[PDB]
């Protein structure tokens, strides 16, 4: 049982610190997609 | 008589000795498993 837990039991100590990383990364890349989808309609008002 | 004193009753002044330290191994192993079931509780709890 302890060698299962070694190799099955998560270590979350660093797992919860992963997926808050990653759900940051996640809101980041939400962020600059919607500040990404701005410039075009932009440009395009300046150009017109 | 004597002989089968001597290879069958009791010499209790260890045994009794004996039962005292097995009843002080099994309140300490009551208290470990009430202490140490707590750990992972503790752990869930304040980690996430």
């Amino acid at each position: 049982t302890n060698a299962r837990s070694r190799i099955k039991d998560t270590d979350f100590a660093a797992e919860t610190a992963a997926l808050s990383k990653n759900q940051v990364l996640q809101q980041a890349g939400t962020a600059i997609l919607a500040q990404a989808n701005q410039l075009p309609q932009a440009v395009l008002s300046l150009l017109r």
